[PDB]
């Protein structure tokens, strides 16, 4: 099941207005109380129009809306179910301004919810731009708005939440699909579940960000439930998906073709391990006891080139493991890596030793000291995060995360890691004086000018629970060493919630839930604008453009040259990300050196160390003085 985020606005005094009504399916049968009476629009002799399809309420008083909820007909008929749809708000009635929820409802029976951050508003409008099944019609048997206690206006200068893009799953992973700039996001075998599953089969959903078109399809040719997967991006330019669900498969996400395709099964069966892409465009994978039997798993890497998974025993798996209550079942979870020098990969935690692992041979792992500052040795952090906003020196910011992975207290502890050589120790100190306020479950994306979003989780983990959650998300700048508060959010993102940076330097955040019968699945995401897209009257700034670049794939070391339409003072690169479970191994920020060619044209180096310059695919952002960066060119950066 699923919940509004407010209260029911008595339905008294409404009056409402639909495009069209079959008689004894009037517009006011859809607020009547009655479960067995319904809305529907023309059919048989009033002809059958398409739609879009239109119903309008007057709430008669300005109301603190933060929702809506559309019961469908109960009478086991399908006709009319809303597909495609949009939520407007008016406190006049003829300025409708844009959606604040847009997207696509699952097609079934079930009640389907828009939630969205608290707008007052007088009027509410939903729009059924398609049926479900593509059909002429609407049906709604209820119609509910929600309320909040409360409006507090957003302030100025912390960003800006909104819309809410409604989803027919629990987006409880997702990647950015580099070649569309699609959002691709999946559950299990279906769209609010994972157990009980027969295997085999995937629900998955995507957004495109420039039509707002959310679009759902199962996918079943890898023969895999990639629920609680292994997720990379390797050198290829394919997403590896591993284990979860079905433990011992891989499946190869190509975005070129949007397709997927088989991959050879690991050697290791795995659930909840973490992957990394390597320098050489490998993938190192360890741990994962969620499924596929609890005993020690060690390293193991796939290479795209032979198609094969090899075993890396002596990359040893018992030096990472946490001392989590519940046993090897968690403590070889979501390990923090990164690909680093030379075949080499950094384990920063969740567990308090930090570890070098090696791929060269059957494998290695050296001790790098523990996770500390002069605040103390960090306890195990899991589910914490861990993010790479600058991969030429080296730097990480870790933060949140609990001893446990349930029933445990999230910390306020920050570090940041410089990396150095492979095998030696990093030096590492704590960032600022910790988070605001502390998190576990919580998801972060490193931004075009280097800070890191921090985003979501609750206080104390408990899954399925939407218990103590944490609405303020945090941002921190490294230049000043300073956390800042960003305004708040209104759906908790908790336990399988994601977060990616989308190409237009907005931040997509949904998910949460996927717990079957529960209240607590979130059918949906939201975007969070940074307050670098706005002017100082809160208006969206003037974006500088790249009109042209040199080319579109370089190999480390390389040199591109592009053109702008304005001036520009900074520019990175950032590697496109997958997220799920709090992991997210392959986002990192490369920050850029420009030199000015003269007429706007401006040159830069790809970093020659491909354990830096990971390959796959990057983002290229160009800010100008006032610091408002480009939407991101994509660039394939090879070895
Ligand atoms: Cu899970």
């Amino acid at each position: 099941a699923s919940a509004p985020i407010g209260s029911a606005i008595p339905r008294n005094n409404w009056a409402v207005t639909c495009d069209s009504a079959q008689s004894g399916n009037e517009c006011n049968k859809a607020i009547d109380g009655n479960k067995d009476t319904f809305w529907h629009t023309f059919y048989g002799a009033n002809g059958d129009p398409k739609p879009p399809h239109t119903y309008t309420i007057d709430m008669k008083t300005t109301q603190n809306v933060n929702g809506l909820s559309v019961l469908p007909r109960q009478d086991g008929n399908q006709n009319g179910w809303i597909g495609r749809h949009e939520v407007y708000l008016s406190s006049d009635g003829t300025n409708w301004g844009s959606p604040v929820a847009s997207g696509s409802w699952f097609a079934d029976s079930t009640t389907k919810y828009s939630n969205f951050e608290t707008r007052p508003a007088r009027y509410v409008r939903l729009v059924a731009i398609t049926e479900a099944n593509g059909q002429p019609w609407t049906s709604i048997a209820e119609i509910n708005v929600f309320q909040a206690s409360s409006y507090t206006a957003p302030q100025p200068g912390l960003g800006r939440w909104g819309p809410t893009i409604d989803l027919p799953i629990v987006p409880a992973a997702a990647a950015i699909e580099p070649t569309s700039g699609r959002v691709l996001m999946w559950s299990s075998y279906r769209n609010d579940a994972f157990e009980g599953s027969p295997g085999g089969i995937t629900l998955t959903s995507s957004w495109d960000p420039s039509t707002g078109i959310v679009s759902d399809r199962t996918s079943t040719v890898t023969k895999h439930d990639m629920f609680c997967p292994g997720i990379s991006m390797d050198g290829n330019g394919q997403i590896v998906v591993t284990g979860g669900n079905d433990a011992k498969k891989t499946s190869l996400y190509d975005s070129s073709s949007d397709s997927w395709i088989p991959g050879p099964d690991m050697q290791v069966a795995r659930g909840y391990q973490s992957s990394a892409t390597m320098s050489d465009g490998r993938v190192f994978t360890i741990g994962g006891s969620f499924s596929g039997g609890r005993v020690e798993k060690n390293g193991e890497v796939y290479s795209p080139s032979s198609k094969t998974w090899t075993s890396l025993p002596n990359a040893k798996v018992n030096p990472m493991l946490t001392a989590d209550k519940q046993g090897l079942y968690r403590s070889d979870n979501h390990a923090w890596l990164f690909g680093w020098k030379k075949g080499s990969v950094f384990q920063a935690g969740p567990s308090t030793a930090m570890n070098w692992y090696y791929t060269s041979g059957s494998g290695d792992v050296k001790s790098a000291g523990k996770r500390q500052s002069n605040r103390g040795v960090a306890p195990d952090a899991m589910c914490g995060n861990a993010v790479m906003y600058d991969a030429v020196k080296g730097k990480i910011l870790t933060f949140g995360g609990s001893p446990d992975y349930e029933d445990s207290d999230a910390t306020t502890n920050a570090h940041i890691i410089t990396l150095g050589e492979p095998g030696t120790s990093p030096n590492t100190v704590f960032a600022s004086n910790g988070l605001y306020f502390a998190r576990t479950f919580h998801t972060s994306v490193v931004l075009p000018d280097g800070s890191t979003f921090i985003t979501g989780g609750q206080r104390r983990g408990i899954p399925t629970e939407d218990s103590t959650p944490v609405f303020t998300p945090e941002i921190y700048v490294p230049e000043q060493d300073t956390f800042y508060k960003q305004n708040p959010n209104s759906i908790v993102r908790a336990y399988h919630s994601i977060s990616l940076l989308l190409p237009d330097g907005r931040v997509f955040n949904g998910g949460g839930g996927l717990c079957g019968d529960c209240t607590t699945n979130h059918f949906d995401a939201q975007i969070f604008t940074p307050n670098y897209l706005y002017d100082s009257n809160g208006n969206l700034a003037t974006r500088p453009k790249i009109t042209r670049t040199s080319t579109q794939s370089v190999k480390v070391g390389g040199r591109i040259t592009i053109s702008t339409d304005s001036s520009i003072s900074k520019a990175s690169l950032i590697r496109y990300g997958t997220a799920t479970h709090t992991v997210n191994t392959d986002q990192r920020r490369i920050p850029l050196t420009l030199t000015n060619n003269g007429g706007n044209s401006y040159s830069f180096q790809v970093p020659s160390d491909s354990g830096v310059a990971l390959p796959g695919y990057w983002m290229l952002f160009v800010m100008n003085s006032a610091g408002v960066p480009s939407v991101a060119s994509t660039i394939r950066v090879t070895q």
